[PDB]
């Protein structure tokens, strides 16, 4: 939170010294009291202020939509289970048909988090970024831009999925019918969590909720740089008994009530290491189901057997 | 929020500002003293009234049933991938049996969503206007008015849907009889979808809970056009040390009790870019059962092979 | 609110200004000077009784409870999209096979609306009103009560319904067994759905957590009418510096406190326009399965083809 | 609550009245203001332990925790919507064979309630109780006690269930390999809601967070034993300006934070009618695969036919 | 919670009776008038830090967060219902066959166990220990070290368990298609709940929020070594009218707020019996597929036949 509090917390070190060396150095004794009128005014009003309300359900919506994309990670880890051991074939055609499953099934969610994270898209700006790193061969690009369509495309390759799945059932890879249709059925498991991805930034907390939540945060401090003033010891108020030129709890009360907003802007977008997730996805996938179709262990018995 | 709060809150402005120029200006002195005790008491009591609490509970219930409906919103693309894979055929009958699948999908959706949503209702006024816009043609038109019912009509489609697969099969485009419930069994989960949309116009939050939380504020703040006036400075009372012309802090807690309940307001009922998510799911729905039946890619090695 | 705020309101409208009568014309002046101690004890320290605190979680079960009982409301649609397309005949066997099915799936959510809910309850007082309004024919009652069963009887048509699909399909109305499998799976969701509502009726809020919450808004008022009377101004106490004859926000606070109290009871049991919802989904489910059943519009081209 | 609240209520009356009647009586007048410094000191400063917010936050985790086990309620109407239609026969053996598999359904509920519950603990002291009561044959007691575990045997029925259902369909009573699947997968529904209750018993609300939630209640009200006496009113301190012998609002103050704490006691394990429960699922499952397995009524026309 | 807070409590017991002793004993009475000024500054402006706000919400994400991981505890009682029953044969390799699927299933959820849990990970420090405690055969071993991979490698039994039982079916041990794909459904069920756990220890509750909930806490209580101090009596401060060397109050309130933040470092990370898990899941599920194949009781008459 250090990192995130550098910019406005020393504009609001710096508002507020400001303040506290025109009132020490610069007024005249006559304007003195009209300041020290003031000061007392908002330090009582400033309260009105539902500070601790208006921020208190932004943040039960931003981390209540940000634990919701969670159980929306797309893993592939179903599908692999069952392309693995029902796509048969030990020749260059079927191990080859194994790959490609698992590669659309990966496709089908690197397209959607290059428009939701920033860090996958800085990864892969641009189309030609996504062949370079082994997620589309350069047949598929051809294919995938004859399809003209001004919408996001992350749903092409979840129909390339099915569609070859039952071109591999016709040519007798898969046996049966239901064989065929368990690999489906997990198919539109991880098309919903792709989907749900895609609705959520669709989707975002309204401008009308986000623009209430902010004002309340900054003009409540903005009275703070006139209501926190340490005044004049010399007139004796009640409250402002002494003077200590640096106000420790309210740069405390700052730190938290704009923390929580700093917070809430990191949770309503979250993936600003998707990196590291897409490289596991990919490696992983391929991996079981090439060099783990049929290659068991041994069987042997266990420590528990008579 | 601020083209939301034009007309209340500049009401509010006006109804204060006609009272502080009253009470300045038209009061003579004896009665300017009948108005200060009016002032200090309803700006203690004032407090008695729980409008934290009352709104804190109305937002948790608007709120909660806002976000219940975005996990409803009837996407087509799970029906997309079966009916691209099983309905088999490239003559222009099963082209368009195809292409009448998705489209009685997407007019189970678009029929409900026009007695929800404002936004889809200015687009559709009468079912004229879905026949114009190609969810409808010519003949399904009469068939869909020859039905007499007083009731909503959106499951007309999704009848449609299921005895036209059933029909594709006994002429043998869909294989087997687990094909055949694959897709019946995906019809059924966009038919629960819809069914929730329906579910929740129909079931609003209730009239006793409104009427209560709208009270709860506007009688706060109409006992805050008396009890927040700048009272005479020459009288001395504690609290009002100081006249300035302007409430600043009860404008803006105006503001924000005022704000949720306008908030409130919107996310009860949303959808006032449904015209996008119709042209989208229309667009793509259609595309992927006709130019990507058996459409696929050349298969090619990836950078992972060897 | 306003129709349930008839009853306990004027009570104490009426508990109050009895009072206030009698302080300000029966008491002689050495024994008001008794009343004025006690009001101005009960005024500080019925604070003590936590309102807010115990009445606040009672909301948080009534509504967390009403909330989940509408995604209990047991639709048809779902059998009714398979029951159409696959229970196969047009003749006048078919046909009466398609409607006993749909009418035993209504059937057994009629049997579980009529121990929830008043509404229904008097709607149907007996069973005899159920034959009359066609939900049973009169040789399906003399089964109806052979079975003796000294719970309740809502389950009966929910198996008459298993036991005639597979009677439909052992004469060869239904196809495969995928496809009787398909509606037994889909009875079994609707009955899950009305095997909800018997399980809301049978397990209701405590009766020690609604005693609890009843006693912290009546003994608050109850004090609330000796804490909130306007004393004499003449003893001039600290607070009570003016007569007002009527307690204007003291009457706002039991809106909303007793407020609450009456709005749970009306959530803690929904249902008290079900006389609605059961005759659509009679008029539905009957329409879907005898005039839709190989009815289809006939398929022509779209707006969208070449 | 009353009944909840005889034992602790009453000790806490007897603990102020025994103080109050030791100061009022049996201390010294320069001993008396020994205790006037330390119930000042105790009204003021017991307001710093957080019993609002420590205890406010265990209701929300008992109840949280309570409602989920009501979703958790094993019903056997699942099952026995499949048993009494699929498992053919009307033969001493297949009546035979129906009564058992839904009789296992039974057992494999109330072997878990047995240790969750005591109101079934208390009908079920041993094994022994299990056989008069029909639940288990005495043949089936002699393979219970053979399979030797040291841990819960709830599971035990769960798996004679399924090796029943396949060696009825390797006798020809079930039809098909779907027909069996279907039954299997609704067995395992059942086996994950009895599969909720046994890890809800085991992972219960954690000792660390009960030990503290019970001296924040106590030690508050400790205090309030010292911090809420009537002191001498002929020393006129501020704010016990009147003798009243008994503290109303105290004595109400220790009903809900006391009551809240009882609350949670009852509901963090509940089923403290279980026995009801019970002789419901087992009279209804074998009612319903003897009597109803193809006894239907006979097929009539409606109120609605032309 | 009081082995939890025998570190921080001790320190803050230290931290208060040293300043206690310091300004009883070493300041000069010119010199206690300046610490007198802070210490009354410090008792009225340490409301400023939102203690009770800040910690509210931490609570309420690391325990909604440690609710969420017990509806993931991986049961193998659903695998083991469908191995015991469907994959037939009595000789010595159908024996081992189906002890092998049921020690796959384990041990997929001892490898992620011994990542998440540092109670497994003392049990299991390498993979020698898993070898000796019966889990994996000598040469699993070989096999999971060949798989050349960086990332964990929960997965691999998961898919080994996928291939051998298509390598079952194809020796004709698994009867139909349906009856392998039900097994694979609920390995793929058993594989998401592992697949939480796995997603549950990636994404923590992130730094930049528990950074922010420990100075709150920590930052108050530093003003409280100040601003509880007991005054001196002589001088006569409003509220501190007593000496009693001990601040009870405020030592109770440390004892809750700090008491929060140590209960959320217990179940931010729970499982610190899975050594008694492990052992059940193991001991159950190797039980059942052996010794209760086709071990059934034998068919008998119930108390209710006739």
């Amino acid at each position: 939170i250090y990192k995130l509090l550098y910019s406005e917390f020393l504009i609001f070190i710096s508002l507020y010294f400001a303040i506290s060396l025109v009132y020490r150095l610069i007024l005249s004794e006559s304007q003195r009291l009209m300041f020290e009128k003031l000061a007392l005014y908002c330090n009582s009003y400033a309260e009105l202020i539902p500070v601790s309300f208006v921020l208190g359900f932004y943040v039960s919506l931003v981390v209540s939509r940000w634990w919701a994309q969670y159980e929306s990670i797309p893993w592939p880890d179903r599908i692999m289970n069952l392309v693995s051991c029902n796509v048969d074939g030990e020749d260059e055609y079927g191990r080859l048909l194994r790959r490609t499953l698992m590669r659309y099934s990966n496709l089908c969610s690197v397209l959607i988090l290059r428009s939701v994270s920033t860090a996958v898209y800085k990864r892969f700006p641009s189309m030609e970024h996504v062949v370079r790193a082994g997620l589309m061969t350069p047949e598929e690009h051809k294919k995938f831009e004859s399809l003209n369509s001004p919408h996001n495309k992350f749903w092409i390759p979840c129909v390339w999925f099915s569609n070859l799945a039952v071109k591999a059932r016709n040519e007798g890879r898969i046996r049966d019918s239901v064989l065929l249709q368990g690999i489906l059925n997990e198919l539109n498991t991880l098309r919903s969590q792709c989907g749900r991805l895609y609705g959520y930034d669709w989707i975002s907390i309204p401008l009308v909720y986000t623009q209430v939540v902010t004002v309340a945060v900054y003009s409540f401090f903005l009275a703070c740089l006139i209501g926190r003033q340490f005044l004049d010891p010399e007139k004796a108020y009640p409250g402002h008994e002494l003077d200590l030129f640096v106000p420790v709890f309210t740069f405390l009360q700052f730190f938290f009530y704009a923390g929580f907003l700093k917070v809430a802007e990191q949770l309503i977008n979250p993936f600003g290491e998707t990196n590291w997730l897409i490289d596991r996805n990919l490696q992983v996938s391929l991996m079981a189901v090439d060099e783990m179709h049929q290659d068991l262990p041994i069987l042997e018995k266990d420590l528990y057997w008579n």
